[PDB]
């Protein structure tokens, strides 16, 4: 399937144990996609002071369209030293590995895979 319905655990930035997916734009997009498939991917909602507490490169989910079955259609955009790899809509948040942190909420997304 080109799209996959996911429910992403929303994590508080200060709870996150593994603060990024790796060391290159290509690695973090690779790792993010694998964690999304394996159900081991969390979402941090971006506000003032969040991104400096996470590791670059960042992986964002961004709205790709204006929402089947409650699931917002999203795609992945990476960012390193202020350059983004991809073009998409509004940021829903930054992706991180999920290693058992307790979420505050779930974000239903339809991931372009």
């Amino acid at each position: 399937k080109t799209h996959v319905q996911l429910s992403l655990p929303v994590l508080q930035v200060r709870d996150v144990l593994v603060r990024g997916f790796g060391d290159s734009v290509e690695e973090v997009l690779s790792e993010a996609r694998q964690h999304l498939k394996d159900g081991t991917c969390g979402l941090v909602e971006v506000e003032k002071g969040v991104l400096p507490q996470l590791e670059q490169p960042y992986v964002f989910i961004k709205r790709s369209d204006a929402a089947p079955h409650g699931h917002v259609m999203v795609e992945l955009v990476a960012e390193l030293e202020g350059i983004q790899y991809g073009r998409s809509g509004e940021t829903l948040g930054v992706l991180v590995p999920h290693v058992g942190e307790i979420p505050v909420a779930y974000r239903k997304v339809l991931l372009r895979k």
